[PDB]
């Protein structure tokens, strides 16, 4: 609904990034179940579990059918291949859904969605107010507004809940980024084209060690190296937020910059949880606060009462 | 329709969980009919239905074509493989559709949908009522409302039907969870990569026992271990409900907390099935009851009659 | 359109059942054209068209290529396999479309859709009628309603057509259920995994008899055993209907239960085809008849005329 | 748009039939390009281009690779297979699109869509007319209607164009049905499972004659035998139309059955092309003519003029 | 938007033809990337790059594996096959998109879309005009219309731009048709089933010449022969247009046929680019001009001024 | 929303081009993951890593199975094939998304979307203004408009931000085009059908060098040669823009061409960032400026004040 203004500039970049993070999780995923087979050949000559080396030349005959090649692929794809290479597309999906759903969980929990639901309502109407024109430079209906916003100020003034949740979201969408890099940089070298496996199934095929190949290992390094670069730019967004979300100390509002402009001084600072909801709407666009900066002044209420 | 308020906080978490439970039933299902073949090799040397064990090495030749390998796969996939491994994706779909449809069956049965249909109607209007402003702090049209809600109170006051059905839903969406864990934890070890089969078809192939492999056995342990963890968190939701749905004993309402605020005392407790429909809307958000806490007071009716 | 009230409780269960009956006809169908191949091996040793029986063991060599195996599969899938196993998904689709379309054919035939089209119209307005409030406890516009419903009573009072068609639908949606069970229970044992075929093509392959396998035979027994259980529960719905649709003998209406409540006695029973359209709307919810139980009373017409 | 009334009962059945005719053309078509391969084996022993006939038995070795089998399939699928078996799904699509598009071409040609566009307009308003209530039993605005329909009668009264086109549609949607049966019954026996081909490519494979198999030949007989039965029932619809479209001889209208009911006699028969547009709307439902049977009577115009 | 009237009868046929032209470009295209492989066999005996010719018979053994057959297919499909056979589905798509997009480019270029945007606006209102009723047989608001259309006549009267573009479209959608036939008839014989190739890769396979087969060559002759017949019927549409678009010489309008009917003579011919926009709307349906044939007459303006 | 007028003619062509650029990135991409295999044969005779050259002829036998051919394909597709041939479809997608998203980023950044959001609003209303009719040839409500646009002129008059961003977009959507041609023309010759590889895996297969083939190399030259031609035509669009975006020097507006027409001279030039938003709407269509050319004249304000 009408929550576009409620999202600052930095949380607009993030909503697009958290999609393209998902696009390379379904594209890498459909490409990993349809395919991501392994090819595997035995090594006749071997030295310590390593394929050492060996008129016109001719092929080598291992005397193996197709099902023995297809059996050893599954073994050397299940056992001697890192779980990160096989599950990378399913894993970035699980994480980006968290990074995404955490943002919107603050809009679904009814203890907090209700407070947002009517706060943006009274600001959206106050923006369109003929009296704000005169103050910036059948009134009894407009008096009920003054009593509404006076009630809605005294209704939400007991404690912080949305400033608690929205502070949790940027506390937990930074730890994840700090957790992602802990494992996604430490396990990307595990994926690689050339794979050697040794699985002890001599009884079936006749060989010990099998050199193998993972053809999509190169295409997953690209997505992974494109993913984590699509997550530090994400992480740089949320870092400046907490730099901005604690330096300001916005437990209350500061109307001191407009009280000179209106020259009324009958408008006091709002105590808690009415500032913060207002503080980011001014960070979105600074007009919507100065038109709401008049409904709290009793002189303006008096001039409206006339 | 306008039933969002009618769903408490715990039944909001559940509607999302009952989707992702389904997403891993269609994804595991398309991946089980397209594929989930079995590979199978015979074991030349065997000791009690068990593949015991056995210059440069060379392959083993079983002298089998492709159709004999493709025939024994079907046999050892039909007979010597547990039904739970093959039907897991179809089974969680059947169950999550029950877990899902049971929630909404209370909205379709016309004996009960009708009662919900107009109860939320009179609350949605009473929320938007100018007279509630004065009481919280051409009236003949508003008098018809007082007679409507007095009639609608005496119309629904005979017995409990929605409190019967909505009590059935959380009685039967707990037994299922208790039934799921009885079988889904006891049969997940049945699925496994390495499979040995012995099916007595020597007349066709020439061998008795065949070692086999199920490559998706690892991918189904993950979904199953992800599913049941996506069902105890579900089950923890419905457990607190019955803790909450019996401790309160909400056969009637308790207006005693607002009768001090209004200071009217002309508003009596509603007898049965008008409280419970109101009791969870107050559990959703506690405003919608205090604005409906005035239309029952005859002094307020008298002041409205003026 | 506004026909939801026009459908009793039992025909609400049925509309969902007639979908899931279709879901296992398209899922079983896409799975039967994409696949449902047969595997087939010859039997070197045979006794009366039956594969009798026969250091380390070795494979048996039939000296057949892939195209001879692929040719004999088509033969033993076309000739020695029951049509019910191959066409089950296409057959339940054909039947559920009949079971489904018969329900809605009563809404498309213009001789009967027209009568339904305005009957529900005059009831939907009469439900919202201020005069019904006073009777339950610029009138000239409401007089035209009294003349409309008096005309619409004398307009539809000649014979039964919707009571004829809606009686046909539950006469023909019971015979089908009785026809389904006659063949679907008598032919489900025909589908089975192990198949033996004998097709007399020695000239091409060299063998007489071929043991075969149908890997989806187990997955079709499940859908079939799930289907017919999804059709007797359907059939139990329509059985109670005719128990209810003949015991009542609703050729006319019985207003005798409300004539005490209104205490007017100026409202006579409606003769034919105006009761039945009204009789099931009262079976849906019993309010919509008692508000329509006043527009037929000439005293109420007189009090409205004042 | 509002053209539902303009379509009689028989052209309602037809719109559904002309869909399911198409559903078995896309289903038979996707199933014919994805697959509909041919299998082909050579016949070592042959007598006049016919595969005559021929301890434990053993396979026959033709000494052919896979590409020689795959080459001869294309030849014996291109040359020795009837075009009707390969193109049946594309052919019923081409025909059902004609059967379908011909119906709606009468709504697109602007010389005739315009006439339909305002004729249904003046009937749709006249149906909702308070004056029709009194006649069936600020008027100057209603006078303009009388002059509108008098003008719209004299505007469309010169000749027949929609009665020409709609007569063409049922002249050409009967000849096609008569053309379909001429070829679709005479060529269905051409499709059959067992196929023998002889193509003179000894230089490549080494054989003259090849027995073959067409596995979908049985599934196309079913659709074809289901299609033509889905076209004679179609053809039976359009046959009764011309029985009905010529027996009536509806070059003009006959208001003689209502002139007794109104007892005005100031309403004359409409000459041409205003009757036929009205004649089928009465065949849809007979109410819409008797309410339009008053706007042409000058006494009614006079009583409206008062 | 409301541009349906703005399209004559001939440009209505064309919009459907330019779809079915596209339907056989995506159907022929999906069928050409999924498949359209080539089969290729070597010719042991050859005379001048031509496969000349050559108890019970036996197969010929070329001693080739599957990858040598799969390598020579790509070569003889890339080199010795005409580009028209491989790219026909992609080529008719490119052309039909031009034939299609050129029609609608006249609606997107803002220099001309603006002129169309308000011309149809003033005609759509003037069609619904009570004063046209009297002339065909609070007026100050209608005076502004007379001044609007007098202004909109003097606003668009300087030169021809839409008559320039719409003349370009039928100049360039005839040259293409004349270009299509120049190449599509001269290259359809290139596609054919039997293909002989000779590619000089003896070093890999061992043979010089390879007979091949293109199984879809017959299905592309049908679409091509169906396509070009679906483009001359298109081309016959645009030919009559220029016969009609130059014979008339519609640089201005001719109101001489209605000036007798109105008998006013105060309505002069519109100079340029107001006639042509009006000339084709009369060619669509001749009513919309005679109702617009009154707003230009100063006597009608005078009678409206009264 | 209502931003169609805000986009000049050249940025309308571009929005379509930036789609078809994407259509050949998803079509080339689905065709590159589904397929784009490589075929590879060894060369028995070789001279310096080059396959030199070599009764009836017979095939060459390399004594290789299918898995050795399938292993060497992956190697010679991963190592000896240019990254541009494999990643071309993924690369044009990444670039066209930038070319596309950069255009619309100027509409999402809230510091600039807000300014556009109300500028087009006041022009869209002023276009529909009765007073503009008189000037081109309850007014207190129209006075508020004059004060609104006087305020909205003094509100946006401090600096340039949208003229900064929209200047950045055409500075960065020209450098990319200049960067595309730097690499896309220099790397298209890398893709080619015939490929020779040499990868040093003698230990597994037995050969050193393998001739290979890339069958889609011809289909990617076409898309690439079609792509870059679909990007210079794009690049020609943005080049004329900067020719037009600097020659005009539109830091302010020039009302001198209309001040003769109105003959008021009370309308001064707008200083900065109100001209440019207006300058391109006049470049779209020159009407919307002359109707907005009156609300700034105090004589017109005075005549409106009367
Ligand atoms: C005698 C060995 C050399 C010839 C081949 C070689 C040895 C094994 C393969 C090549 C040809 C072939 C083709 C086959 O079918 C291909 C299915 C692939 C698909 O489904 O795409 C099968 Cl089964 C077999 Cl046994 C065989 C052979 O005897």
């Amino acid at each position: 609904p009408a929550y576009r203004i409620l999202k600052p500039w930095w949380d607009v970049f993030t909503d697009y990034i958290s999609i393209v993070m998902l696009m390379i999780a379904v594209f890498g995923g459909t490409l990993q179940v349809t395919q991501d087979k392994m090819i595997c050949l035995p090594c006749k000559w071997v030295t310590k579990d390593s394929c050492n080396d060996s008129t016109g030349p001719t092929g080598i005959k291992y005397d193996l059918d197709r099902h023995q090649y297809n059996y050893v692929d599954a073994v050397c794809y299940e056992n001697r291949l890192h779980w990160f290479a096989k599950y990378f597309p399913y894993l970035v999906l699980l994480h980006t859904l968290i990074f995404l759903a955490c943002s919107n969980f603050w809009f679904k929990f009814p203890r907090t969605s209700s407070k947002l639901e009517h706060f943006v309502s009274i600001l959206l109407k106050c923006f369109d107010s003929p009296w704000t024109t005169r103050a910036l430079s059948e009134g009894e209906q407009a008096k009920a507004l003054f009593e509404k916003v006076k009630k809605f100020r005294t209704h939400v003034e007991e404690g912080d809940i949305v400033y608690r949740l929205y502070m949790r979201q940027t506390i937990i969408k930074v730890i994840k980024f700090a957790l992602i890099i802990c494992y996604t940089v430490y396990y990307v070298h595990n994926i690689k084209f050339d794979v050697d496996c040794t699985v002890d199934i001599e009884s079936l095929t006749g060989y010990r060690t099998y050199r193998c190949a993972h053809p999509l290992a190169t295409l997953f390094k690209i997505l992974a190296s494109f993913y984590i670069s699509l997550v530090i730019f994400y992480g740089l967004i949320c870092m400046y937020t907490l730099w901005w979300m604690l330096r300001r100390s916005l437990k209350k509002y500061s109307f001191e910059s407009i009280r000179e402009e209106s020259s009324y001084s009958d408008i006091p600072d709002v105590k808690n949880d009415f500032a913060f909801m207002l503080h980011l709407i001014d960070q979105y666009d600074p007009l919507y606060s100065k038109r709401f900066a008049v409904f709290l002044s009793e002189v303006s209420e008096n001039k409206l009462r006339q």
